[PDB]
């Protein structure tokens, strides 16, 4: 007559990442770019994405479309025209199959049979059908045919956090449960052309890039067996004042289309302290603690692009150091939308590991995580690290 | 440092539905559908049309589209024809516009200030955006701007069960959080011509209508003010053995596109009494109740169409009384996918307390509902009914 509920805190069990293959330098991506697109005649739109790139803090991305895929297929190298099915008919598959591959790697590092997993959560803003990608993903791992899927499509740059809000829950409500979570990002579902008026879809080709990631999370991680590396303690999303209409995204016939019509940076840094005074207020309430200082604690923030991180790290005044972890990633992957707050989680404890620091999040005990995204909506996650060694 | 939780089961605490107010007779329809879509010279087409019409189980169904909304857009009429940005431009308001009628429904039932609403699961097969359904009824709706939302895109006919499955979590996991749970649905994402090769896309056309219905979900409601319905209490979900291709749905530049690759009613029927049994052997384990028979459970069951409840029926041997709510709203709405359970849950309750029966469960105190859909999925929710006077 029940389900009976975990005990403690949902805590991250285990993380893998993928990539394609193909790594696109930003030194060669304008050539690239407006090589394969038949457009160097755009002198002058041309030299702008140049400048993009140059303060894109982007130094390379891993994309699944080849030159060889973009020669096959003129209709995306085109811009806006019908592309739609084809796009589908390539993230459908590609989608699933990179967040199979970082789903093996977590499984894998996690140490417990697959079919341990009962619940799994994937997220994707490239690509829809049905059955969807949670499905086809259950089929290529082979899942248990009972796993209770969730897929969040159309979820945009603020999923990373949506997934583990979700999650959360699912954890720590049900014993024994061990939610696979999925995000899986690939471009070609909005690789287009270049245009003098669609000079939104130009800040896309400068920062956008592939990959997926994948966490375990579980509550109650039997002791010496399964090993936790964050909790998640407290979350909150919340729509910023006057941002409507920021971030658009359309799913049309020529494929999925991208738009800014609001300054982003200005938005989210001017609302972003007033969110983080809030959650930290809840977290860490007189009635007891003071809550710690923003430099007293692990930043995992979504890099939507250099501007927002650098405006952000302004009004907040954190020291020059503390979205490193989130810069790296950027630097070498770019804006993999929901999935990048995840490689930035996975970044930040590989180097707490490597250079022995006291806890997974850099010698912190709190942190907190932020993704972004159409709304505009900021998800926050409160988390605690774990001590190492 | 945490997130209190809640104690009691995750309860319905109001219900609301709504329908577009044009309604179509399916005595009417075979004409209808034929006329308005310039195809009556295909009188063989037409009359096995007709054929299922006659066997449909269904009298009327609520529509969007109009004669005069068709004849305004002549590539919904066509059909295989690009129209997917068409359709989107209109279900994209459309859908959230008629969530937005049933969730004022149930908030005024609930009786509650909308802003007591801390999260939010919109589920819809019908369009997809960036920011989403869950966005835009939120903003029709003039909820808090911190509410959790979910948006659950390209679900299909399950989609009714899984938001009750995380719904509960939510509830349970969250003190004192209430969730609003939106399914809408407009046939404008699908509707084509008729062709005699597309059968599949036929029997749609026979079967699916517009609706959309919204929940108020909390645990502990606070006593003498606010009233639980149902209460769940244990969930499942499954995919059913040799069902791969079963149920495929793709959005295409023509438009949503549906396809039946096996005998649906067959595979439903042969496996829904293992999953039942199990289902209830575990709310009703031996350590003690015995569970109870099917024909003293009530029965929340998503009607795909005849053929399957017929042969569910026949194969778990329910009394014949046992899908009456279920086959009312079928035959008055028709299949509205994800939504269709929660209109059968109204009424059910509805009929209960007319007829002074002695739960909300048509006087039993236990009952399942029943999703299916794309995987080929199965969701099973585990319902006690609450008591009347
Ligand atoms: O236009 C899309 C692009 C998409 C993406 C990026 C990388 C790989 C696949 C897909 O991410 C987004 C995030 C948004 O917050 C808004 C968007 O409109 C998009
Ligand atoms: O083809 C769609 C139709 C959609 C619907 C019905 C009514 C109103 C709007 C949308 O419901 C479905 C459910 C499925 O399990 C599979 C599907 O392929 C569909």
């Amino acid at each position: 007559r029940k389900m009976e509920r975990a005990e403690g805190p949902a805590s991250v069990l285990a993380i893998g990442t993928a990539v394609p293959p193909n790594v696109v330098y930003q030194k060669d991506y304008p050539d690239f770019y407006f090589g394969v697109t038949n457009s160097n005649h755009k002198t002058e739109l041309k030299d702008k994405f140049q400048r993009m790139c140059d303060k894109s803090c982007v130094s390379k991305r891993h994309l699944y479309l080849t030159e060889e895929i973009l020669k096959a297929n003129p209709s995306l190298c085109a811009y806006w025209e019908p592309s739609l099915d084809l796009r589908q008919d390539i993230v459908v598959v590609e989608v699933p199959k990179l967040g199979k591959q970082a789903a093996s790697a977590a499984i894998k590092e996690w140490g417990q049979p697959k079919s341990k997993i009962t619940h799994l959560i994937f997220c994707t803003t490239s690509g829809v059908d049905m059955p969807g990608a949670d499905w086809a993903l259950a089929k290529l791992l082979g899942l248990r045919s009972s796993v209770k899927r969730l897929v969040l499509y159309m979820q945009g740059c603020y999923g990373g956090g949506t997934v583990l809000r979700i999650a959360k829950d699912l954890a720590e409500n049900n014993k024994g449960a061990r939610v696979l979570v999925v995000c899986s990002e690939i471009t070609a579902i909005t690789f287009r052309g270049p245009s003098d008026t669609h000079l939104d879809s130009l800040v896309g080709q400068a920062l956008f890039g592939d990959g997926a990631s994948a966490l375990i999370v579980g509550s109650d991680p039997v002791p010496a067996v399964e090993r936790a590396w964050f909790e998640l303690h407290w979350t909150g999303s919340d729509i910023l004042p006057n941002s409507d209409g920021a971030i658009d995204g359309h799913l049309k016939e020529v494929g999925l289309t991208f738009h800014l019509m609001k300054d982003v940076p200005a938005i989210i840094s001017k609302n972003i302290g007033g969110i983080l005074k809030d959650a930290l207020a809840k977290v860490f309430p007189a009635a007891a603690p003071p809550p710690p200082t923003y430099n007293d604690l692990f930043w995992i923030t979504h890099p939507g692009g250099p501007a927002i991180l650098d405006q952000v790290e302004d009004r907040l005044g954190l020291r020059k150091d503390k979205l490193a972890s989130t810069r790296a990633v950027l630097d070498q992957f770019g804006n993999m939308s929901s999935a990048t707050v995840l490689f930035i989680m996975d970044e930040m404890r590989k180097r707490s590991v490597e250079q022995q620091l006291g806890t997974t999040g850099e010698g912190h005990e709190w942190g907190l995580l932020l993704g972004f995204g159409p709304g505009l909506t900021c998800e926050t996650v409160v988390l605690r690290s774990v001590p190492l060694v």
